[PDB]
């Protein structure tokens, strides 16, 4: 009708496209993308994907690492589960056309060159120079566009899932499609399907500073909540420790792989401060390094700290970090000759919508894979290159559960249209924009790197003003990007803060002055609607 398919996939990064392909030979699939098909975090991925390929590494080692980096509450089934499947999934990417950097030289013959990053104990991250993401996204996209059973709809923003029991369909609660703002034609179209998969990315953008593209507004999570899904661990948001501090680096990350290959992290004065913090140094886990840099900033009153791989051969550097070199040069910084100014910024959402081994949420017919989800793999803190990994494995497992269910699926029934609201107000629309800035700022201050109970109350409080506020002035506003993004950020901020308030302890990326100590028995934080 308006739109019908077998499986609807909201999001076209690693998670969704790779899910797409797996399901394509036998299913009719629509992939949505809020902006052009390639703008998502996946495209901007640098460092690489973790797997275990060397005879010297082991799965066991990869598990342990993760369990460690995750500060004690990862879920082992998930981590193992997942640690035991990449390569395969990674291989599957390769079989799809992905070129990861070829070595030339174990001491006899040809291999995949591998890096490492913090918390890893052997060598295991397949990459493409320092721009893996490009290689990955570009390929997946290319195959998805050449596939008869996959339909990609760019610039199409989902607004909400259609849940049977909300539109007087009879039966148990089950998703049967979603309403989508068609950006180019400014209407909300109705889209039917037998299975919907959220693969929307993360929510880092609720914070004033981040590495992410402007899409990461967490719409997927908000949508799920609104539809009844439990969510978890949203207090565990990772601030990548090395983002660029330059007025013209709109938002810019210098991969951990730099440190993985020798880069140093320096104080504005030349000294290396990690040692004062963690014997693991430059390569300790991010919640820790990021806390350290935040500390030394506060302490010395410094705008920043520095990342330097100078002590290294200019030739290594430029072959391993082509993209970063070219881009720092254009701002007049030579990764080859000087320390680069860095600050911590919001990067990844370790929590999200709870989902089991196949990506199944709490709500029938609804899945969630990728960053938008919470599986248990990352516990309180993600280990570098486990994030792209998660997308693949769950794309996998989600394809296998789906293929089995599809055949016994209810028929594609007809659905109520969206009640296009239509009121306009040039001035009020400007305010929508003030609120965005307002949210992002206090989130940074009240639910940031160092936290306190009271600061959290301040966040909650402003969050509720914004919601009460939003309902009253906005409920009737003609939909538009700015507005949809705001409603969703706000929704998510709320869950981030409620989760942060529940954790009476400091663990992994949640650090509160009011509970410095580890509880003896802990777990995820879970909220259910
Ligand atoms: C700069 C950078 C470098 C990184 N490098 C690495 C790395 O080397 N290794 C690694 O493992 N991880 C890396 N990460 C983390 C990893 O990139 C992400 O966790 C992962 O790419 C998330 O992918 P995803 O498929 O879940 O969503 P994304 O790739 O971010 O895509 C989300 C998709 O959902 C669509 N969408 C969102 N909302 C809506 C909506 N409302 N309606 C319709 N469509 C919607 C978006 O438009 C987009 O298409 C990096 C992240 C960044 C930002
Ligand atoms: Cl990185
Ligand atoms: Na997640």
């Amino acid at each position: 009708p308006e739109h019908s398919c077998d499986v609807l996939i909201i999001g076209s990064g690693a998670a969704g496209l790779s899910l797409a392909l797996r399901l394509a030979d036998q299913h009719q699939v629509i992939v949505l993308s809020k902006g052009p098909v390639t703008e998502g975090s996946t495209f901007y991925a640098q460092g690489g994907i973790a797997a275990v390929f060397d005879e010297t590494d082991s799965i066991d080692s990869h598990v342990e690492d993760t369990l460690i980096a995750g500060a004690g509450i990862c879920d082992r089934h998930a981590v193992e589960f997942v640690a035991s499947n990449a390569r395969s999934c990674v291989q599957w990417l390769i079989d799809q056309g992905v070129l990861f950097d070829t070595h030339i030289q174990p001491n006899g013959e040809e291999s995949y060159h591998l890096t490492r990053e913090g918390g890893h104990s052997h060598r295991r991250i397949l990459h493409a120079a320092d721009a893996t993401g490009r290689e990955v996204e570009t390929t997946l996209v290319s195959k998805a566009l050449n596939h008869p059973n996959i339909r990609v709809l760019e610039r199409t923003n989902a607004v909400d899932l259609i849940v049977s029991d909300k539109i007087g369909l009879p039966g148990t609660r089950r998703v049967v499609g979603a309403w989508v703002w068609n950006r180019n034609k400014e209407t909300v179209e109705t889209c039917h399907a037998k299975a919907v998969v959220l693969a929307t990315g993360g929510a880092s953008k609720v914070y004033q500073y981040t590495t992410n593209p402007d899409i990461s507004s967490g719409d997927g999570i908000a949508m799920a909540w609104r539809a009844g899904c439990r969510v978890a661990n949203l207090e565990f948001n990772q601030f990548h420790p090395t983002a660029l501090y330059h007025p013209q680096a709109r938002n810019f990350l210098l991969t951990e792989a730099l440190r993985g290959e020798g880069a140093y992290l320096k104080r504005p004065d030349g000294t290396r401060f990690m040692p004062d913090f963690d014997e693991r140094g430059e390569l300790a886990p991010r919640d820790i390094v990021a806390r350290a840099i935040d500390h030394e900033m506060k302490r010395l009153g410094a705008d920043c700290m520095f990342l330097d791989i100078s002590h290294k051969p200019a030739d290594f550097i430029r072959q391993h970090f082509p993209m970063i070199y070219e881009k720092l040069l254009g701002l007049g910084i030579d990764l080859t000759q000087e320390p680069v100014p860095i600050v911590p910024a919001a990067h990844y959402t370790c929590g999200g919508v709870m989902v089991d081994d196949h990506g199944r949420t709490d709500v029938e017919g609804l899945y969630a894979i990728g960053e938008v989800s919470y599986t248990g793999l990352h516990g309180a803190n993600l280990m570098a290159s486990n994030s792209l990994l998660e997308c693949l494995v769950y794309g996998w497992s989600a394809a296998e559960d789906i293929t089995r269910r599809m055949p016994y699926a209810h028929d594609i029934s007809t659905l109520p249209p969206w009640d296009e609201s239509r009121v306009e107000n040039p001035d009020e629309r400007v305010v929508i924009q003030h609120n965005w800035h307002e949210l992002r700022l206090f989130m940074w201050d009240y639910v940031g790197i160092v936290r306190t109970t009271k600061r959290l109350e301040r966040a909650l409080r402003r969050i509720t003003m914004l919601q009460q506020e939003i309902d009253e002035y906005y409920a009737h506003f003609r939909v538009s990007n700015n507005l949809l993004e705001l409603r969703n950020l706000v929704q998510v901020a709320e869950l981030i803060v409620r989760c942060a308030m529940m954790r009476k302890e400091s663990r992994g990326l949640h650090f509160t002055l009011d509970y410095p100590e580890l509880l003896t028995h802990s777990g995820p934080s879970i909220l259910s609607p």
